[PDB]
């Protein structure tokens, strides 16, 4: 395409997508395979495949707290998908990351959704502040990835409800956009899927592994008709939501206006996909493979609309193979975290509260913890509390210094259990749901791609480590919206290649 620099201009529409659990280690495994929407960001695009989610607490609400803020966890207040207050007012001590607690007959496992526990603007939040007529949207297959994105000002937030399709807040009808959305969502859910065939690249990944009484390594999505569960955990739900995004894109004219509009796109799939059936294995292959494909097809859809955007793609977080699968393939001492750190057993072994074997535990220790086989280190609240807000490369933080970035006192555990590298944090049980997870401090986890690209700007590549908190000044000097350094946490990344600087 001609020659037109990212930053000559103002761009007209800011697409933001975060693609959940999309790894750096994966995006960079299937990068030569990339065909289509993924080819454009990488071969065309200001690519970053060294990016950080720096934090300790790698994990979906923590992660989009950041994309669109400028802030670490630190500052946004989202320190885990779940944290206690045990001073709530409720029986349930345990919060929902996106939820109003105060909410009654509420728990953590009947919520209301809600922004209200985000500390700090979102860009379409600073946007819409500076430009009234600024339009805020976001959609997403998670409601806590669509919320953190938007922030409380934000339009239009929609996520994936359920078999029912697309739902927002409480109190928020169906507009005629989100009705003919959840129409064609109801169609192509009643239909079956055959399955997809592999890949070329994925045929490799053709073999099946056992993990308790489970079996992965294999599947290919086929599914009943009717079969929500399989919907959602399939590249289907990815598909739907970018033409959701499109569809709403086209019917408000986003981008078309005398000012810069901004949508923010949760692509879910690739982590539920993660989770159930590990990382290597045609799921997560044939997965990634589709995003590719639609991903080329949405952005060919806004291109033939004449629309002027710019695109950030990045992820909420890394993620990490099944033990069973790494322990086939060259590393034998991957395993599962010992039943004995799980919370209750590990209460009744040592009067404290915890949401899983890792991260913030509350009193109602150290010992015995840093005695475990598997643990790498606990930190205290204290200790923590004294460490600076880091800054430097975030490739070669400390341990504590990944800690402080999600650390909020009010909200943060007396104690933050780390486990060791290549110890899996979903035990061994006869019966298994999970098979992988993402939310340790290591690299894995924490590091992820951040693309930028806009028609006709000039590719480079900027193997040093940034951070997601980047990635709103980065933007906002593309669109001259002004942004006190003082207020966030991240720092501007030029976007032009060269001499010139977006910054
Ligand atoms: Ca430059
Ligand atoms: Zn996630
Ligand atoms: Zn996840």
């Amino acid at each position: 395409p001609a020659a037109r620099s990212i930053a000559a201009t103002p761009p007209k529409l800011i697409v933001a997508i975060s693609v959940d659990q999309f790894s750096a280690d994966l995006f960079s495994e299937y990068r030569q395979y990339y065909t289509g929407g993924l080819k454009r960001l990488t071969s065309e695009g200001a690519v970053f495949p060294r990016g950080y989610q720096s934090h300790a607490a790698t994990e979906t609400c923590p992660g989009h707290s950041t994309i669109l803020t400028g802030s670490r966890p630190s500052r946004t207040g989202i320190i885990a998908n779940n944290w206690f207050d045990l001073d709530a007012k409720r029986e349930d001590k345990n919060l929902y990351c996106a939820e109003d607690e105060s909410q009654p007959g509420s728990s953590s496992d009947k919520y209301e959704a809600s922004p209200l526990h985000l500390k700090v603007p979102t860009l379409g939040g600073r946007m819409k502040a500076a430009n009234p007529a600024t339009r805020v949207v976001s959609v997403a297959g998670k409601d806590r990835a669509a919320i953190m994105m938007g922030g409380a000002t934000a339009d239009q937030v929609w996520w994936l409800g359920g078999p029912q399709g697309y739902v927002s807040y409480k109190g928020v009808a169906p507009t005629p956009l989100v009705t003919q959305v959840n129409q064609a969502f109801a169609q192509r859910l009643a239909q079956p899927n055959p399955g997809f065939e592999l890949p070329a690249q994925c045929v490799s990944k053709d073999f099946p592994v056992q993990a308790g009484n489970r079996t992965v390594g294999t599947g290919r999505f086929a599914r009943d008709a009717g079969d929500y569960k399989g919907f959602r955990i399939s590249p289907e739900q990815d598909a739907m939501t970018l033409a959701f995004a499109a569809a709403a894109i086209e019917n408000m004219q986003l981008g078309k206006q005398a000012q810069t509009d901004i949508i923010s796109i949760g692509l879910s799939a690739t982590d539920y996909v993660g989770h159930t059936f590990g990382t290597e294995g045609t799921e997560s292959c044939i997965q990634v493979d589709r995003l590719d494909t639609e991903l080329g097809a949405f952005f060919d859809k806004l291109d033939k609309d004449g629309i002027d955007y710019v695109v950030v793609l990045t992820a909420d977080h890394g993620g990490h193979d099944l033990p069973e699968r790494h322990r086939m393939n060259a590393m034998p001492m991957e395993q599962r975290v010992d039943m004995a750190l799980t919370p209750k057993a590990l209460n009744a072994t040592i009067v404290i509260w915890s949401d899983g074997p890792s991260g913030d535990i509350y009193y109602d220790a150290l010992k015995y913890l840093r005695a475990h086989p598997q643990v790498q280190t606990v930190f205290t609240k204290a200790e923590i509390a004294a460490t600076p807000s880091p800054s430097g490369p975030p490739e070669s933080w400390s341990l504590i210094q990944e800690a402080r970035a999600s650390f909020y006192p009010s909200r943060s555990g007396d104690l933050l259990l780390l486990l060791k590298p290549r110890v899996m944090s979903i035990p061994e049980q006869a019966v298994m749901g999970s098979v992988a997870t993402h939310g340790s401090p290591w690299d894995t986890d924490r590091r992820v791609p951040i693309l930028f690209w806009r028609k006709g700007m000039q590719h480079f590549e900027q193997p040093l480590g940034v951070e997601t908190v980047d990635i709103l000044p980065s933007l906002a000097a593309l669109i001259k919206l002004p942004v006190p350094k003082d207020q966030i946490d991240g720092r501007c990344l030029d976007l032009v290649a060269g001499k010139d600087d977006s910054c």
